């Protein structure tokens, strides 16, 4: 199934900044979906580039 639209739902939560990353980035971050198969192993590697608390 299409994952990066279901990562980004998550997103809702923090707000509309962190979402728009997502969204802008759609080549890089699906290939997350196909490396660990997981969610928390996306977040991890969010909080990093942007920079969301």
């Amino acid at each position: 199934m299409a994952g990066f639209l279901k990562v980004v739902q998550l997103l809702a939560k923090y707000g509309s900044k962190a979402v728009q990353w997502a969204w802008a980035n759609k080549g890089k971050i699906l290939d997350w979906l196909n490396a660990g198969q997981a969610i928390d192993w996306v977040v991890s590697k969010i909080k990093q580039i942007l920079g969301i608390k």
